[PDB]
């Protein structure tokens, strides 16, 4: 009969005007052999028609191979749909991958279906041999011992070719770099010969790489009001728990019954809330251009006001030690420049563990983590893979281009941050023991942070509202191939897959609550929520306030350059000067931040992934609802920040990035 | 100076005044300084935006820095 | 500072050393001069060269500017001759290395067809004109990682 083939091309790298692909059109009683003509075109797909005399039946596998092509010629093909002969429908075969070699690329039927018990299923021969090419191409390696594993790859030349940027994403950063360069290296000349000795001296850097939200930091950052709205919707909304009882280091002295008696009251009202700093303590800090940066573990304890707005109550900077039992108390009426430096070694501290604990390790690592054990354990047939391969787009360049350029010895956190140096490893290493999996769902998170039914916390709210959004198509998915519990222990690749991110990814995490296998649909619903959440919601609430919160580098020091003050009066502008970043650190906080939290022009956002992995209409329509469920977020969201002076923009689903990829 | 308009000073240059009128020593060096302050952040901001869009009313950001007050900000 | 290196006077700073061994005003705002004027020159040539292409030997004269000297200007226009990369063995900034060989290199293996490599070798060994400059030193010396590269 007559066979309409239709392929689509995402990106191609021809020297010659044409290329030859020879295809294989498999079905279920015969195969016929193809040659295909490629002539690409950006917007369209390239239609080809073929006769064939033997009866095919039902088409099952579409087979690729490059035949005699140049080396530097590279072909990314998107997908095939076949159509065939009579009124039936086209039958798509996605590839979304770049065909590599000589050899002969298979590419199964579109439908997703879970592995079975026959052995001579075509299906089933194909996902065991691609299940052992993904573990040669996708293998984990320890970057830092007591972290979670990453991808194989020292460089990002060194990582699979899937995995790697596309030209638009690759040139935009390139451009970044270039664009960075530029604008640190007139900022370097602009205070070259300025003199750093008041606060109105960070407005010579304060520009170019800096947003509107940020430009009402620098006017409202001492303001006691806007230090405490960041643990509810700034840059790190996660540190932030309701006080059940006072901390045990938070020792008062004598003479400030007081402030006993105030962090009583708000404990019995429940409205005394804490964010600790004590995995800093004992955090070796970076010695910067040989300039020893500081560190400290604080402690503030906040009270919600009936207004909804959180007040500062007392900043403790350090820990007790033996040395000093009893560390100095920071309040509100203390002298200006001490209660400023205390908040500031607050912002700084807050800046160190929403890079390194929530940022990388909670959002970078585990879903790199996610990444990895997809490829590795997840063939292209199976429905979890094509669910979470548009979440895992980017996330593994991206990760090694963070661990080759900014975390690594001598990288970019090392010049600028004060954990740098080797300090934010041990900060990583124990932020791991600390990543829980109830502290990756917003629903267990907050709950353990009790922040559920604040009004004013409105990342808790969007974490929520985004959380039943993702869960309604993780069990939309799931649903549609998981009928029953048994199903989901009968899927051995979805148990190796669940193994390989708790005990092999995440270094044994079962001790942390990740499960070590799937019982039921809801815990497969649960796992599968936290990693899309992960991947996109819970980037984007610790990503995209870095422009807003951190190019005013008062506001949330990268590093400290002074020991944290133990006396009020001897703080002077001198003091916080000398304590805050220099110009160098300061230009590099406003460049990375700028470049981390910039909006991708290739971004891809929440659930609008063009590529179309699922072939059947039952999982498009559960895409299309998590699109307009999301759309009805984004207006809710809208609704509301155009009644705040205060807007929380970083969940808007149309600016939430479909993976991380920055 | 000009026809028409009221008249000034009969001197061509600065080194042409009278002497009583001239700038002192703190008045002439801030006045170099500023022609230097003011030369040095126009080429920054040449460089700045030398390849840069100049295509709507936000691309201003790019050089409103530098030489400017509280006031305009607001 | 290092062990097996010879020992340094104990101070990890600056600021940790005896006052007599201080720099003056006049050394300290020099030395701070020359960050400065150093920072300056190296940030606008990082401009400069910001979206040049780094592909052929003249793409060096973009940089070549400022902090360079007389004997430079002369370095640029003669450094590919045979005979000015002889000279700095014994004149250049590092005149410290080269040696008469009284013999040949033990590391110097010819292989097969390069005969007349050998008896030039030992026409200059016998003549006592032959000279060595032997860096051997940095075999085995773990190479630098800059910026990932
Ligand atoms: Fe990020």
């Amino acid at each position: 009969g007559r066979y309409r083939i239709r392929v689509a091309t995402g990106a191609w790298l021809f020297s010659g005007s044409y290329n030859r692909v020879q295809l294989w059109l498999v079905g279920t009683r015969g195969e016929a052999e193809l040659e295909l003509q490629l002539r690409p075109a950006r917007g369209e797909e390239e239609e080809f028609d073929h006769d064939v005399a033997e009866d095919l039946g039902l088409l099952q596998f579409v087979r690729l191979r490059k035949h005699h092509w140049l080396v530097d010629d590279a072909w990314f093909c998107d997908r095939i749909t076949v159509q065939g002969p009579g009124a039936c429908a086209e039958v798509a075969f996605p590839c979304y991958r770049w065909v590599q070699g000589e050899d002969i690329l298979s590419l199964p039927e579109g439908t997703a279906r879970l592995p079975g018990d026959n052995a001579l299923d075509m299906f089933q021969k194909h996902r065991e041999k691609e299940l052992k090419d993904r573990q040669q191409i996708y293998c984990w390696a320890t970057w830092k011992e007591g972290l979670p594993l990453t991808i194989a790859a020292d460089r990002k030349d060194d990582l699979p070719p899937n995995m790697r940027f596309h030209e638009e994403k690759r040139l935009d950063f390139e451009w970044t770099l270039k664009a960075g360069a530029l604008e640190m290296a007139l900022k370097r000349v602009y205070t070259l010969l300025s003199s750093w000795n008041c606060l109105e001296d960070f407005d010579q850097i304060f520009w170019g790489q800096k947003s509107a939200l940020a430009e009402k930091v620098r006017q409202c950052w001492q303001d006691d009001e806007l230090f405490s709205y960041q643990f509810l919707n700034g840059a790190n909304p996660m540190l932030l728990r309701r006080s059940t009882s006072l901390p045990s280091r938070l020792v008062l002295p004598s003479g400030m019954e007081e402030l006993q008696a105030q962090l009583e009251k708000e404990l019995q009202n429940g409205s005394l809330f804490e964010a600790d700093f004590i995995l800093l303590d004992g955090i070796p800090a970076n010695v910067i251009r040989g300039e020893k940066q500081y560190l400290a573990a604080p402690l503030v304890m906040l009270k919600m006001e009936p207004n909804g707005k959180l007040q500062p109550m007392v900043i403790q900077i350090q820990p007790p030690s033996p040395s000093s039992p009893t560390p100095t108390l920071f309040l509100p009426s203390d002298p200006p420049l001490a209660w400023l430096l205390a908040k500031s070694w607050v912002r700084n501290s807050d800046f160190q563990l929403h890079e390194i604990q929530y940022h990388l390790l909670n959002t970078h690592l585990v879903a790199e983590v996610i990444a990895v054990a997809t490829m590795r354990c997840l063939p292209g047939l199976h429905p979890i893979f094509k669910f979470l391969i548009p979440h895992i787009r980017y996330t593994m360049e991206i990760n090694t281009r963070a661990r080759t350029q900014l975390i690594s010895d001598g990288g970019i956190f090392d010049k600028a941050v004060s954990t740098g140096g080797g300090g934010h490893v041990q900060l990583l290493r124990r932020a791991a023991a600390q990543l829980t999996y109830c502290s990756l769902c917003p629903p267990d998170d907050l709950a353990d942070r009790g922040l559920l039914g604040l009004p004013g916390a409105l990342y808790a709210h969007d974490a929520l509202r985004l959380w039943e959004i993702i869960a309604r198509y993780v069990e939309g998915i799931v649903h549609l191939f998981y009928q029953r519990d048994d199903i989901v222990k009968g899927d051995p690749e979805l148990q190796a897959w669940c193994r390989e991110i708790t005990e092999v990814g995440l270094c044994q995490a079962q001790d942390r609550g990740f499960p070590v296998s799937f019982q039921s649909q809801s815990q497969l619903c649960h796992f599968l929520t936290m990693c899309v959440f992960t991947c996109t919601a819970q980037h984007a609430a610790i990503n995209q306030g870095q422009l807003d919160w951190y190019a005013w580098v008062p506001n949330a020091p990268c590093t400290m350059r002074m020991p944290p003050p133990t006396t009020k009066e001897d703080v002077t502008m001198a003091t916080v000067m000398g304590s805050l970043p220099d110009v160098r650190q300061a230009c590099l906080q406003m460049a990375i931040s700028w470049h981390l939290s910039r909006r991708q022009p290739d971004m891809v956002p929440l659930g609008h992934h063009k590529e179309k992995y699922f072939s059947g209409p039952k999982p498009k329509a559960v895409l299309n609802q998590f699109r307009t469920d999301l759309e009805k977020l984004e207006k809710e969201i809208t609704a509301r920040n155009e009644q705040l002076d205060w807007p929380y923009e970083y969940l808007k689903p149309s600016c939430i990035e479909n993976s991380v990829t920055i």
